[PDB]
């Protein structure tokens, strides 16, 4: 056998976890959403203004509802027993490059529409492929967002990114009668963050994919 | 963006928590109920009776089946090596205050019918949310429910509730093709509950549900 | 209420999973798997073929997929500073005992035939509930699989067979259309398996047992 090292990315992807739920207990939740309300919404814009991507629909909606809910969009110091509810939000992005998985941030995401958000995640992720990506852009992720769906999966248990508080994971579509599906997950550190509370919030994410007339 | 200290009762639940998966490896199971001939038996009793909750319910039937599988009340204590399994079966249950997250303890289930075991949740759920609850009412828990499942979500990986040695995750009422079903989840300490003696009890459970005509 | 403490099985799972999930932090995907053309695939072959098992049948393919992610097939070591990739295929599967959980290895599992491999999968198996194995049995697994949709449960988040860096939870087989699907969740380390390679892994497999054909 050949027995091999730890790299720089990797040392860190490494290291970033083995702290994660060292000191994060985590518990997860997920619901399941009507999509096809959704899907099509897409659809209809991919038809003229390419893009939103899945990816960039979510990050279009989820800032509004961590307003809402403030208790997920923060993150975990040192100072030991102490809060840092992030007021604005920069959510993070996490995406596979060759090397290792990088996260990193969309500026002011409540700010963004739909099309800036996804050209953005498309501008980020191909020079996140290529390597050449800056330090002021990986940084500062008042709360991060896993898509495993364009590879596949039904629902995942993510670990959250260290130091937030929460990560929400998208999933590949289903089709169960005869409407689009796809599970929703939510993991969260159940200390800074209920059971109860966790769930209530996903209801109202849910809610907001399964009207995106409100 | 804001800050703050650990608070009373948010404070005993952080400390508990980690304390929870800090000392026991989790592990959750899945297994899907048939809650079609549940759900009328609710509807039944709401009429020519009342109460009887989703929650009042299972209430009523988990201490039976922890008659069968021993290893699931017991409580783990300081010393290792030690495990202390209990024949007196008092069930706690999760309410959601506005104060945070609480845990009281309907005391030997085993001798209440489901009326009593559904007023004494919203008795003592009422008075929850006044944490005008009793500090001899909220004690010596053999096991623990948790039930999102009224505020949504469909499945859960759950924390133990701390020292006892499972928990069980109570969900939102899915209807397949014609039918109805909600997903359960089961965590436990994998040190004492092996892979199947988990699977085998919420397997033996499932049936409960599935044919309350028992 | 009664003490009982550990013993020698029980002691060796014990300290076994208090250090797995206690290193190795924990990061999990399930995905849906047409398996008709599995499940008529063994009816056929049951008919005739004596073997085989649903676990056999899906530890056959499992060696074929680790020679795609190299990752997976691996195990976690002393001072930290290491990683050491397996090479050779020797895959763990996991069945009951009358003192606990027990493992053993279908060793060099990429040769046998998925008649032989089922073959000594329920040899080895009424053995160790017997406890009638040999310290050669139990050696190097380079990889685990955990299959307790013999029990139920639709799915878990299995923990994996330290230090084994990745692991599979076989499950309990439903009919939806109906057509037949089952969840397949495989748990593992998430400081080398990143996110994408759990999910790109377990489509890998999906896709396997819907086309055993080409």
């Amino acid at each position: 056998e050949e027995i091999l090292e730890m790299h720089g990315l990797r040392r860190i992807i490494f290291d970033k976890m083995t702290k994660a739920k060292q000191i994060m207990p985590h518990f997860t939740v997920m619901e399941e959403v009507d999509v096809t309300s959704m899907v099509s919404i897409l659809d209809s814009a991919k038809a003229r203004n390419r893009k939103v991507t899945v990816t960039g629909f979510l990050a279009r909606i989820v800032p509004s509802i961590l307003k809402q809910y403030p208790y997920l969009n923060a993150i975990y110091d040192e100072t030991r027993r102490v809060y840092i509810l992030k007021k604005y939000y920069n959510i993070g992005i996490a995406v596979d490059t060759p090397d290792g998985l990088n996260v990193f941030v969309i500026k002011d995401a409540d700010r963004k529409s739909m099309v800036e958000i996804s050209a953005e995640i498309s501008d980020k992720a191909s020079r996140a492929r290529e390597n050449k990506l800056q330090l002021d852009e990986v940084q500062d992720s008042t709360f991060t967002i896993t898509n495993v769906g364009t590879i596949g999966g039904i629902m995942s248990t993510p670990i959250i990114n260290y130091p937030e508080v929460a990560i929400l994971g998208v999933h590949r579509i289903l089709e169960r009668e005869g409407r689009k599906y796809m599970y929703l997950s939510l993991s969260c550190d159940h200390r800074l963050i209920d059971g109860a509370v966790a769930t209530r919030f996903i209801v109202d994410l849910k809610k907001v994919i399964e009207d995106p007339n409100a």
